[PDB]
């Protein structure tokens, strides 16, 4: 993902692209003054064109193009594909970024025996960092943890010399980049004279934090951090390009909201027992969530056309509880189909039958208490909790009533035996839907260990979105998730 540039402006983008890039060559970077706009910029027949990408929270929506669940596969679409201003637009060769800020393992700032204690408290073998030299201003210190799991194991510092904005170790090949430099000593590690083996296996993990000192953590990131988190958090998500080949199937195209933001194969939901008069009855645009007892399904708004296989999924599954994250209609467009009978009513679903037996206001949500049964049969009810004040851009301002929320929707979930996967759903299933299911796995271990547990808010995300596409869409999102951390530590804490 070295297409992507954090701190680059639009005229040093169009100078990268005129002078180190030709006919084809891209980049991505963010605006500085607008928080989830996003441009494409692109070298076309000696001039560079800028393509704008915004996301409010659902999509990244790229102008003359498709709507994407990651900018990592909007680019892989394009670079495999067809973008147009109405002329087209070929991506061909990323102009790649040298910035190291956004790496896991750079650490800028540290200095040496506070690097040496993060290592010996958080660190195990193999567990390394990159920081400034303060001895050597321009180079930088590689620092790794090796050993058992004392004195069985110790601290190196390997001097990284910068000349000529390349990188090295003293000797040998002379780098582009610090991530150049990494990538090569990840894969062929160096040896010590006396044989020791200088692993590069995993960074150094600084984004675990105990639960009751998450006032500490938001202080410091709000100070932003934030921001840098995020874009480290992102940068990974080139490691999660699964395939999606079921939802590309052209029986199942017009099952999706959007063409292009698809589950993966490997946890998306099948559907059994189809109606055999038809060639493909197993898709739906949803995924299994489980965290890595209680798991999810994460899914899209309906389609017209997607209602009956929307209600052959919940009954399948056994799930007892759906939550909507979206009004049924947002800025006068359709986000969630209405897949419910009115209050009082009975409508059949194909195969499947519900009545709404019970509709309840509360300030922020719309409880509906649903039966489920299939024709001729089953009966179960489903509890539908509507959340209804999301604003329709952005996050809430307040946390509180996303908690309060998700509180009753957890003892609802614990009050039935056996029930299956939570199902959470509305708009293309994967920003609101994955912020609603992060939150929601980590106060659970918060409600079940207590204040003094550790959590790990970009470790959780990364988790999830391994299981589906893009799962929390936006920096102001993934704020969001641990400010309502913070909120449910204060509420419990007295
Ligand atoms: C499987 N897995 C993926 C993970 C990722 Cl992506 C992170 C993560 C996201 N954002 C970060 N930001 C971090 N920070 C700031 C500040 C210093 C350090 C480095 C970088 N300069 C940004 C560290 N880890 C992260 C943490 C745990 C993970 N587990």
């Amino acid at each position: 993902r070295r297409w992507f540039h954090p701190n680059i402006t639009g005229v040093e983008a169009e100078n990268l692209l005129l002078t180190r890039g030709v006919d084809g060559s891209f980049l991505a970077r963010p605006s500085k003054s607008n928080p989830g706009d996003f441009t494409l910029s692109v070298r076309r027949n000696g001039a560079v064109t800028h393509i704008k990408i915004q996301n409010t929270g659902d999509y990244y929506d790229l102008y003359g193009g498709e709507k994407f669940a990651t900018l990592a596969e909007l680019v892989q679409y394009y670079m495999e594909h067809q973008l147009k201003e109405g002329d087209v637009i070929e991506l061909k060769y990323p102009l790649n970024c040298a910035d190291p800020t956004s790496e896991r393992w750079f650490h800028g700032h540290l200095s040496g025996k506070e690097a040496e204690k993060l290592l010996t408290e958080k660190g195990k073998h193999g567990s390394f960092l990159v920081r400034e030299s303060q001895s050597h201003p321009g180079d930088f210190v590689l620092s790794v943890r090796t050993g058992d799991d004392d004195g069985k194991s110790k601290v190196t510092h390997v001097m990284i010399r910068c000349q000529e904005l390349k990188y090295d170790v003293g000797g040998g090949e002379r780098f582009d980049s610090l991530t150049d430099l990494v990538e090569h000593y990840k894969k062929n590690p160096m040896v010590e004279t006396l044989g020791t083996v200088l692993q590069l296996k995993q960074p150094l993990n600084t984004t675990r934090i105990n639960a009751a000192e998450i006032e500490s953590r938001v202080r410091e990131l709000s100070k932003q951090g934030f921001w840098e988190e995020f874009e480290t958090l992102q940068q990974q998500e080139c490691k999660l390009l699964y395939s999606r080949k079921e939802g590309q199937r052209q029986e199942n195209k017009n099952k999706n909201r959007y063409k292009n933001i698809l589950p993966f194969d490997h946890t998306r939901v099948v559907l059994h027992d189809g109606d055999p008069n038809e060639p493909v009855s197993d898709y739906i645009n949803a995924n299994i969530i489980m965290p890595e007892k209680k798991s999810y399904i994460a899914t899209q708004g309906c389609l017209q056309n997607t209602v009956n296989d929307f209600w052959r999924m919940v009954f399948q599954e056994n799930s007892r509880v759906i939550v909507m994250t979206t009004k049924e209609v947002e800025r006068g467009k359709s986000k969630c189909v209405k897949y419910w009978p009115d209050e009082y009513a009975l409508k059949e679903y194909g195969v499947m039958r519900v009545r709404n037996v019970k509709e309840s206001a509360a300030h922020d949500y719309t409880l509906r208490e649903l039966k489920l049964s299939k024709v001729g049969q089953t009966e179960r009810t489903v509890w539908q909790y509507h959340f209804r004040t999301w604003p329709d851009h952005g996050v809430p301002s307040d946390p509180g009533g996303v908690l309060d929320f998700l509180e009753e929707v957890h003892h609802k979930q614990e009050s039935i035996m056996d029930a299956g996967p939570v199902v959470v759903h509305c708009s293309a299933g994967i920003g609101r839907t994955g912020t609603f299911i992060v939150i929601d796995i980590l106060i659970d271990i918060i409600r079940e260990k207590g204040v003094d547990c550790d959590i790990d808010v970009p470790k959780t995300i990364q988790m999830v979105r391994s299981q589906r596409s893009g799962m929390v869409q936006t920096e102001a999102q993934y704020r969001f998730i641990y400010m309502a951390v913070q909120h449910y530590i204060e509420t419990l804490q007295r």
